[PDB]
């Protein structure tokens, strides 16, 4: 809508959070007020997070790339889980810690970068630089209830403030050996936490869940379905009427209900085999009192709300093909819609992944610290087509030799693209196979 | 309609703003009066912004191209977010700032060009040169509420006037460490803010959201859906009538409702398991009071309004294919319509992107400062077809040699086009992969 | 939904377990309250676990690879069972033990690594290091009833505490010959148990079954189906009414029912052959009391709940194609959806499988201990296409020789990929055939 320019309030950065426990309940169909409605939450988030792969960290520096692919081999599953958490809760917080602890289970890995999650409820607040809006400190708070290695219970409410300069930790309860109370210095002058903000907005401090736009539609869908189910249970099965001359005599003779008022008050239930025959007097009657449709129109409302839901999430329509079996004829035809949605969604997190790559590189000199990110194929390109392009270009090359020597550069670039597209396996997340094949080839030589 | 030439008012540049809070509410389905109606807001904006990629800044100067692609690698996500904000709110303001601050997180990147957004509510007014209508100053006003690195709450209503000559900032509230009050000179004699005007018009000072044309249709759709839902809830389930001879005695015997009037006042509710059998006297009757259709005709109205909505947005119809599953047969057949829409939409912002490219080049000698903009493929070209064209031209060339040596120039031009279309990855936004491949090839040499 | 930042509770790691007995009951359709509803539990879990294969443990070291593939040959079935148990119960616990015991059944295999399952009910609790959340001890408790090699019955409630440094076991009941009570040292300083956490979450101590999101839908489906069946049995068959002038005389003449009241008390049942002819007086009437549809609308509700169930499980729709026979036209068209689901699901367990590979390597010097994991093809690649790509690359190579010698490295990489994809058999789980073929070739030489 339009309005006069001089009748607008002052900007303020909203800090309202997503109801994280409610979001996890809806993702698990646990909330009592969305049990029927929240069915659609799982397929939307799962399809969106599964189609978008994990970042393929690329950098020209050899050692930086080796560190990056080691880290990817360590934490690809956790990166995918980070995508899923950002999609579901709207904001997932990631913390990297350097561990020098020596245990027998890792004889060779003396130094390990632990990819640690932080639940969004743990972070009570984040302190931002007002001019840059960069987070300068994190307010973490958690009640660690745990049992001693014997049979003794331990409760410990730990709060800790992490800053770029130092980390401050205190505990209110039973002692925990792992945590050393008070300030401890930060080995680097940056905060080791990375904020993954889903659907980030310049007017919102935090992210926001993909369940939020669909949530009222889920509520309406749940209400319609529950009312429909109650109406069906009440009235779907037909109700037999008998216009008996004397109800009490009939009840006493047939069903042995000597005292019908007590039978009703007690809640007694007549038993019938189903095979019945009615011998009635001239005046009595027997009919079925039944409904054309107990539901009425609720299926049409549910279809409308389903269309609204799949529109709101802009989920491509083969995901919900049970409602519309026509969509199953060609998923490949609808693949561009998925590709578009994944294009839009990946850019939200690619900056955070760049920051994480830069941080892990810093925490382990290098000529560069800016990491470009590749991605998995949403709909794969045929290797046969790529090889056809390669052969066709190469045969096109070696003719009209006045072009220059850049033909070799372009050819090796296309060869690198082909090798990258062939090494990575499409139905396996990430590019663990590329690094593994490279390492095995290096060993065999 | 027609009108006589002498009965027209005088032109006045309208300055009404888009109701930005309402726009963000509709895009998130939050407004109470558009909950059901605003389901279509997300798919329209999301599809439109996703299909249109990010500008591909091209320029003949080597250093300018390097600076441009470095900045693209930095802020491609923010460029796409700028597109989304312009489509949603109708106007998103972009501010570039040069940060010399040294921090450990950027050891090699000492100097940074921060791509800072400004919420459209923050800019209270823009001062325009009346003869050129070029913005000569921005009136920025923002309430920055924040908390101390300890516990203290902080509130600060900072407003600042940015001009080509200098920047002025003053704060009414708690001190903010990053901001120096008073005038500060502008290192360059132009305003570092860029205005992205969605659907710009000669008679409008600001842009206008794509939600504005559809908004009344959203209101009508919401009203129809809500009234339909209420009618269904009231009357979809059938109502059982019992024409009893004595209602009070029946209630007392069956449901134990001694005082039925008080049972009505209290809101009591009879319980039925669903399996009921009716024993009635000769005179009494039982029937179901049922509706042919509680909705009536509202689905037809919803279809008409949906057609109006998709027509107004000129959205290609595979986006809303759940309503029309036949559209899913061939998205490729409808792709020219998306190509048309994106062709129309990109030109709105391409001049602003040219200005931004010029500005970032100026803020970091070059032989040229006019940057041309490429774009992502709306529907990609098949690389096999491009290779076929290349080989076919090459074999066509080297014969009938009277043409001249310009064949070599055309051949290298076609080779450059092929390298550009092959290096760029279709389902990854922007051209980060092209620059990354170029840099990796240069490093490998 | 939204909430203010200051009105959120404190994080607490929930420790609720999946009702494992109920989970196994639903998976076997045994629970009385889910008999009709739980029909969908088996196909979901079975399809999901069958499509995801078993990990293909890959590593550069020759000795490590030999140990890994020997163990795979030993326990591929148990690995698949681990996947199934994790999917069904939400958590299955795996314990590796080294058995030196000599028996005639294994003459050559003196040393064995027993892949021992632990039921999730046996582990009463797991002790976690609070700072790392790494499990530091397991509380195993199990009642072991057994009979003597003669006749005697033997009951024994054994519980045992496993830790990184040692194992403790005590038995309350009859002596078990195999178990030495008291502490026994741990040959390695890590806990030999591995936890497979299905659908792991940062806020949950344990995993969570795939039946949990669908379970209330199963309950509703069961209720609707059962009520429909009861209504049909009561009222599907028509009830013959006879408006006789004197019912008692009619019964006495026709059916010889002298005392109809006692005939009602006794539960007697008239017998009719079906071929009847009615001779009635002028005033008497005979009709059938028949329902239009005893089910009413319950099929529509069942369709809606089935759509909700398959949506919640995100199961590709060919699995339930009896409900939607159109889906059977092209399973290959829907295969990308299965590929997506398996891509998402494999990453949940791949880190645990990496840990297991590392552990078995440690329990039997090696240059590396980080094992990368391949996987079975969800939809296989056509070997003809792979051979076409190989030949096309090879013919493309050996031309334009300025590229370098890296073409040979890429060629042998592609040859290794082809050998891997050809040696492995698609419809046989795992890669036993690859190792068997390698060993047979080595023997033949």
């Amino acid at each position: 809508m339009r309005m006069s320019s001089g009748n607008i309030g002052v900007y303020k950065l909203d800090d309202s959070r997503v109801d994280y426990e409610l979001a996890r309940e809806l993702y698990q169909n646990k909330n009592a007020n969305y049990k029927l409605g929240s069915s659609f939450v799982r397929p939307i988030v799962n399809s969106t997070t599964g189609f978008m792969g994990v970042p393929h960290f690329q950098i020209e520096d050899e050692e930086a790339q080796y560190i990056l692919d080691e880290f990817v081999l360590d934490n690809t599953s956790k990166m995918l889980k980070t995508h899923t958490d950002s999609l579901k809760q709207g904001d997932c917080y990631i913390w990297i810690t350097r561990e020098e602890r020596e245990n027998p289970l890792y004889p060779d890995k003396k130094v390990r970068l632990i990819y640690n999650f932080i639940s969004p409820e743990e972070v009570k607040e984040i302190i931002l630089d007002p001019t840059t809006k960069e987070p300068i400190a994190y307010i973490l708070e958690s009640q660690n209830e745990w049992t001693d290695l014997g049979e003794n219970k331990r409760k410990a409410k730990v709060k800790q403030i992490i800053t770029a300069e130092s980390r401050f930790v205190e505990v209110e309860g039973d002692k925990i050996e792992g945590l050393e109370e008070g300030e401890t210095p930060n080995v680097w002058g940056f905060i080791p936490i990375i904020h993954f903000k889903n659907e980030a907005d310049e007017t919102l401090k935090y992210g926001q869940s993909d369940i939020e736009p669909i949530e009222p539609l889920l509520k309406a869908y749940h209400d319609v379905m529950l009312h429909a189910l109650k109406g069906s249970k009440m009235h779907s099965t037909p109700k037999l009427k008998l216009k008996l001359t004397d109800v009490a005599s009939f009840l006493a003779h047939n069903f042995g209900v000597e005292d019908p008022v007590k039978f009703a008050k007690e809640g007694g239930k007549i038993n019938l085999d189903g095979h019945e025959i009615l011998f009635l007097n001239k005046d009595e009657e027997a009919e079925f009192v039944e409904v054309k449709s107990a539901i009425g129109d609720a299926k049409e409302l549910l279809k409308l709300l389903f269309y609204c839901i799949v529109d709101v999430s802009e989920t491509p329509e083969f995901i919900f093909g049970v409602h519309t079996p026509s969509a199953l004829a060609s998923v490949k035809e609808q693949m561009p819609i998925m590709v578009n949605k994944i294009r839009r969604k990946r850019e939200q997190f690619t900056n955070s992944w760049q920051l994480l790559a830069r941080m892990v590189l810093i925490m382990s000199k290098y000529s560069s610290y800016d990491v470009t990110i590749g991605w998995d194929e949403v709909n794969p390109r045929d290797d046969k087509e790529l090889a056809e392009t390669l052969e066709k270009v190469c045969c096109a090359l070696d003719k009209a030799l006045e072009g220059g020597f850049i033909s070799e550069e372009s050819t090796v670039n296309f060869l690198a693209q082909y090798i990258d597209t062939m090494s990575n396996y499409i139905s396996d997340d990430p590019e663990r196979e590329g690094e593994r094949e490279k390492i095995i080839k290096t060993k065999m030589l």
